[PDB]
């Protein structure tokens, strides 16, 4: 995240943490058994990381769970990284609590101009790397489908939104892929892709979950 903040521990309690030696993605809570990521994510052995805030000391909140199953969208392109979500199913259900909480689903879509919490341990700096160990958090608007077209011509699907500052200074960077974007305490987008990180008139693309709530109901139901 480059122009965030420090979120403060547990503060973003459904944050996950996925983990195959080392962290490589973010994941969002929705419930003791299921956690939703980006496809592009995917990979086998995994294990997920809740009550994380520094992903480098075990400060005593943590709870590592194995996954059981993965379950890519049907749909996922890896070409334009259309349908980028996937649920990640965990071997034995974690204990919710203060610290560990899951996230709800959306009833209905976000509106442009709506304020937004993203969050993740990916790259802060637009230029350069610098890895934090604790978690970054960026207050972000939803824009316009039409700010969002114009920066990626014939890129931008109807499952995906842009959220951010035209401007540049402030955006989601790697390490973030798949973390949770909530706004007005529903899930609504998953970090998915963008043009760098925070340069102007490239804001970060998002994954756009209302969209799929019939198809998470179904598939963790049957799962
Ligand atoms: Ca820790
Ligand atoms: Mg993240």
């Amino acid at each position: 995240i480059v122009g965030g903040y420090t979120c403060g521990a547990n503060t973003v309690p459904y944050q996950v943490s996925l983990n195959s030696g080392y962290h490589f993605c973010g994941g969002s809570l929705i419930n003791s058994q299921w956690v939703v990521s980006a496809a592009h994510c995917y990979k086998s052995g995994i294990q997920v990381r809740l009550g994380e805030d520094n992903i480098n000391v075990v400060e005593g909140n943590e709870q590592f769970i194995s996954a059981s199953k993965s379950i890519v969208h049907p749909s996922y392109n890896s070409n334009t990284l259309n349908n980028d979500i996937m649920l990640i199913k965990l071997k034995s259900a974690a204990s919710l609590n203060s610290r560990v909480a899951s996230i709800s689903l959306p009833t209905s879509c976000a509106s442009a101009g709506t304020q937004c919490l993203i969050s993740g341990w990916g790259n802060t700096k637009s230029s350069g790397t610098s890895y934090p160990d604790v978690l970054k958090c960026l207050k972000a608007p939803i824009l316009s489908d039409s700010s969002c077209k114009s920066a990626y011509p014939g890129q931008i699907t109807s499952n995906m939104f842009c959220a951010g500052y035209l401007e540049g200074g402030k955006d989601s960077c790697q390490g973030d892929s798949g973390g949770p974007v909530v706004c007005s305490g529903k899930l609504q987008g998953i970090v998915s892709w963008g043009s760098g990180c925070a340069q102007k008139n490239k804001p970060g693309v998002y994954t756009k979950v209302c969209n799929y709530v019939s198809w998470i109901k179904q598939t963790i139901a049957s799962n």
